[PDB]
C-alpha cells in the first residue's frame, strides 16, 4: 500500500507532467503499480442510460482548434496568502502565512508545474493534472480501492457530480434508493428528471441492510410502476441531516446487499474527514495513525467496482472553489467526463491553480492532513457545545436526540403530539411550520425535518448545523430556540 | 436610453447591494426604470420540456435568503464559518486603461487585493468570506450587477422583463437550454456548418438537428423559412423545430457574420414560425474593421458594433449565450445568459441542481477587475484595444493568403468578425477531402475538415488566426499553397 513517505518516490518513477495546455491525462498516469496487481471491475454496460452510451468524443504549426493567445488574459499574477502548516488560524495566517504567486512563464522560469496561462486557457474534462495527480494519490493514499481500473475526475461539485450520474445510470420512469431522511438538493436533483424515490429505513447509525434487503426483495415492477431500482445514494459519515454515521460493520453489510441485488453504491461523503470522538461531559501519534482512525468508505471495500465516490472541497476549503472529483470504475467515470465535455467542461482554472499551489506545492499531503486533523479538533468543540446548549436549555419533555460523532448536523426529535392537536387544526404539518416561524421570530435559522423526507406522519425532527454560527453563538442559539419551542408548546 | 455617464446616479437611487453571505437578488435590482415603460415578453409555457416544468425552488438556497435578517443566527443551511477557509488574501496583477500588453500590465499594472473583512474595513462591497462560500444560482450581486448594467448600455433590449444569470459557461448554458426546450424525439435549427459542441451537446439528448443553408453571410432567412414551411406537409416524424440555434458574429467554422439587415430578415422569420432565438455569441467582441487590400469614443465604438438580436427582440423571444472566455479568460468558466424572466428562472432552477454557481474565486476577480478598477470605461478601453489586435491578426492570415493560395482553385472571403478563416477548394479540378487534410499535415501545416462541422457542395477548411504569430500565420498558409498544388499538380 502507497504511503506518504511512497510518494516522492512513486512520482520519480513515473512520467512526467504535461506542462501545456489541455493535455490528455487520466489517473493512470498518478496511481501506483501495486493498483494493477488487484483484479479487474465488473462491466455496467446494462446500466447505461441510452443519453449516456449516445455520448461520444468531439513539430508543425497549427491553425486548427479555437485556442486563443493567453496575450489577451489580463491576469499577469494571481497570489493568496494561506495558512503555514505550524498555525491554521486566521489571526495565525495573518502572522506567519505564506504567500503563493502564479504568474505567466512560471514554466519557462522553473518556478512551477502550472503555468498561469495554462489554468487561465481551456483544460480537459478531468481538471488539470496538477491538481488531478494530488485528488489521485489523495484517492490511494487514503481508501487504497481494492480493484485496478479505479479513476478520478475532477468536477463543478458533488452537485453536478449527482445531476451527472442520475443522468448517467437513470431514464424518464426510474426509481433509485435514498435514506428515509435524506439530502434534500439529491431529491430536488432526482425529481424533475421523472426519477421516483423508493425509501429506506434507518437507526442512529444510519441506512439499515434489512430494510435494503426487504425493498429489493419484495419489489414488484406492477404495484411500483417500474423495474427493481440498481442505484442506492447514501451518505455514510455525518449523515444530512440525522447526522448518524456508519460503523465499519454496518457498511460491509450494506455491501453484501449491494452486491446481492446487484446495486450501483453512490457515496456522497463530504464530511468524511469530519469524523470526531464519541461526546463526554467535558493527538494523532501520525499521519498513518489519523488515516487508521477514520472509519473505512464504500469505495475502500469495493471489491467488484459498484461504488461511485462524491467528493468535494467545499467542507474541506472553500464551498465557493466549485471544485471536487468523482471516483469510480474507468467505464463510468468515462461516461461521466463526456457529459461534462458538453457541460461544465471543467472547475474553474483559477480555482484549480489556487488549490494545486497550496495543496501540492506548499502544504503538500502531510500539510493537507495536518489542515484536516485541526478541522477534525475545531468541529469537535463546536459540537460539544450544541449538545451542551441542547440538554442545558431545551425541554428535555418534548426534544429528544442523539449526539453525533461524524459532521457539521444535530438531529432533534420533537413529540408533536404532546402539543393541544385535540381541537382546531390538528395537522402534524402546522405544527412543524409554526415550530419553524416561531424559532426565526426569535432570531434562530433551523432546517425543517419534512424537507429531508423521501416519504408518513410521525414524530417530527429540526436540523440544527453548528458549522454556520460563530462558537460563541452556538449556546445563544439553541437557548433561543428553547424559548421558541416553550412559547409555542404553551397555553 | 442608460449611458455609462448614467450609471453612478442609477447606483446612488438604488438599493444597497446585499454584502451578506449568499443573498437573494436578481437584474430587477439593478434595470434603470426606462425598462420598465417596454411591454412584457410573450409566454412560453407551450415550449417547456416536462423535466423543466417539472423543477422547483431548492428550499435549502430559498432558506439561505433568511440569513439577510440581522441579528438573526443560523443553525440552518450547512455554509462553513469562513474561520474554516484557509485563503486570508487573493491578490491578482491586472493592466491599466492606457496600457493592456502583458509587458505594460507587468510595468504599469495595478495589484488588486480580496482579503477577508473588506466589507466591515468599507474597502468593497465584496468580501472574500463570502466569495469562499456558497452562494445563490444567479452569481454574487456585485458581478450580476455589471454584467446587467453591461447589458443594458450595450444591448439596451426593447422589452421590461428581461434578466441576466451567471454562468458555469456557455457550454453550460447550452446544456441547459437544451434541457429546458427540448425532449427526446424533438429537433432543433442549426447553421448548415455549425459548431460542432453546439451538436454534440444536443445529439445524446435524442434531439435531432434541422439543417439551413448559409451564404458568405450566414444563415439564409430563405432556407429557414422553405425548411419550416415545407414542415406542414414533409414532418421527419417529429413536430415543427421551435429552437434556432445561431453564431450570428465570427460564425465557427465559417467566419460569416451576419448584418442588421439579415439578422432583421431572420427575426421576422422567426416571428412566422414563432421560433426561440438562441443565439451564442461569444465573438461579439471580436467584430473588427472591414479590411482593407480608431473608434474616435466608447460612443463610436457602441454605434459601430452590429446591434444583436437581443437589441430587436420586442416578442422577447430570444436568449443570449455570453461568456468571458474569448474576451478575459476560457478557465475562468464564468459566462451568463440573458432572456425573459419565464425561462432565466427555469434556466436558474436546473443550475441550483446543476453547477450552482461560477466559482466564487473566479467570481470575486472578475468583479475586482471589471467593477472597482476598470469600470465599463476601461473594459470598453480593453474591448477596443482586443479589436485592434484582432484586425491586425485577421489582416496577417489574409494578406498570406492572397500572397500563396492559388487563386485558380482557392477561394475567401475576408472575416469581419471572430478568429475563423474559412477557405474553399473546388475538389472536380484535381486530377478526396482527406487526400487534402493528410497531404497539408505532410508539410506540416494543420488545419480542420469543414465535413467535420456539417450539423455535398464545394469543399472547405477552416483556418483560425487567434494565437499563432504573425510570421507563422503567414509560414502556415504558405505550407498549405504548396500542399495544395502538390495535390491538384
Ligand atoms: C453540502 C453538501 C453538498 C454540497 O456539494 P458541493 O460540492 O458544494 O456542490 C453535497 N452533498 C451533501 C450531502 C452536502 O451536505
Ligand atoms: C469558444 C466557444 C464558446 C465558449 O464557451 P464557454 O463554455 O463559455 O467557454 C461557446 N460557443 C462557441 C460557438 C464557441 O466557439
Amino acid at each position: 500500500p502507497l504511503t506518504i513517505d511512497g510518494i516522492a518516490d512513486l512520482r520519480a518513477k513515473s512520467a512526467p507532467i504535461p506542462t501545456g495546455v489541455a493535455p490528455g491525462t487520466s489517473s493512470d498516469m498518478f496511481k501506483s503499480p501495486s493498483c494493477y496487481t488487484k483484479p479487474k471491475a465488473k462491466r455496467w454496460d446494462h446500466y447505461l442510460s441510452e443519453e449516456s452510451k449516445s455520448r461520444q468524443q468531439s513539430g508543425l504549426i497549427s491553425l486548427g482548434g479555437g485556442l486563443p493567445s493567453p496575450e489577451y488574459f489580463p491576469f499577469e499574477e494571481i497570489s493568496v496568502k494561506v495558512p503555514t502548516p505550524p498555525g491554521f488560524s486566521p489571526h495565525e495566517t495573518q502572522e506567519s502565512g505564506a504567500v503563493l504567486t502564479a504568474k505567466k512563464g512560471d514554466v519557462q522560469a522553473g518556478r512551477s508545474l502550472y503555468d498561469l496561462e495554462v489554468a487561465l486557457n481551456y483544460g480537459q474534462s478531468t481538471g488539470s493534472p496538477q491538481l488531478l495527480r494530488f485528488v489521485t494519490e489523495h484517492t490511494e493514499l487514503i481508501h487504497n480501492p481494492p480493484y485496478a481500473d479505479w479513476q478520478c475526475c475532477l468536477n463543478a461539485g458533488s452537485t453536478y457530480g449527482w445531476d451527472t450520474v442520475l443522468r448517467m445510470l437513470c431514464t424518464r420512469g426510474d426509481y433509485i434508493l435514498m435514506e428515509e431522511y435524506t439530502f434534500s438538493s439529491a431529491k430536488e436533483t432526482a425529481l424533475p428528471l421523472g426519477v421516483k424515490v423508493a425509501s429506506v429505513k434507518m437507526d442512529a447509525e444510519g441506512l439499515l441492510p434489512e430494510s435494503l434487503d426487504e425493498v429489493l426483495s419484495n419489489w414488484d415492477e406492477a404495484s411500483r410502476g417500474s423495474r427493481k431500482p440498481f442505484v442506492l445514494y447514501t451518505i455514510p459519515t455525518g449523515q444530512n441531516p440525522t447526522g448518524a454515521t456508519q460503523q465499519l460493520e454496518r457498511r460491509k453489510a450494506v455491501y453484501k446487499v449491494a452486491q446481492k441485488h446487484d446495486l450501483i453504491i453512490v457515496e456522497d461523503e463530504p464530511y468524511y474527514f469530519l469524523q470526531m470522538q464519541p461526546y463526554t461531559g467535558p493527538p494523532p501519534a501520525s499521519h498513518d495513525e489519523f488515516i487508521k482512525s477514520l472509519i473505512p468508505s464504500y469505495l475502500s471495500l469495493d471489491v467488484d467496482g459498484r461504488v461511485l465516490r462524491l467528493e468535494s472541497f467545499s467542507k474541506v476549503l472553500s464551498p465557493g472553489s466549485r471544485t471536487g472529483w468523482i471516483v469510480g470504475p474507468e467505464q463510468l467515470v468515462e461516461r461521466f467526463m463526456r457529459n461534462c465535455e458538453t457541460g461544465a467542461q471543467h472547475p474553474s482554472g483559477i480555482s484549480q491553480i489556487v488549490l494545486f499551489k497550496l495543496l501540492d506545492e506548499h502544504w503538500g499531503h502531510s500539510g493537507y492532513l495536518d489542515w484536516l486533523i485541526n478541522l477534525r479538533m475545531q468541529y469537535t468543540g463546536r459540537r460539544d457545545a450544541i449538545v451542551n446548549a441542547c440538554e442545558k436549555y431545551l425541554p428535555k419533555e418534548i426534544a429528544k436526540w442523539n449526539p453525533p460523532a461524524a459532521g457539521m448536523f444535530h438531529w432533534i426529535e420533537i413529540d408533536w403530539q404532546k402539543h393541544p392537536a385535540v381541537a382546531s387544526g390538528k395537522s402534524r404539518e402546522a405544527i412543524e411550520e409554526a415550530v419553524f416561524h416561531a424559532a426565526v421570530n426569535n432570531g434562530v435559522l433551523v432546517s425543517r425535518g419534512s424537507w429531508f423526507t423521501a416519504a408518513n406522519e410521525g414524530n417530527l425532527f429540526f436540523r440544527a448545523t453548528f458549522a454556520a454560527a460563530s462558537s460563541e453563538n452556538i449556546a445563544e442559539a439553541i437557548a433561543r430556540f428553547a424559548t421558541a419551542l416553550r412559547t409555542e408548546f404553551s397555553l
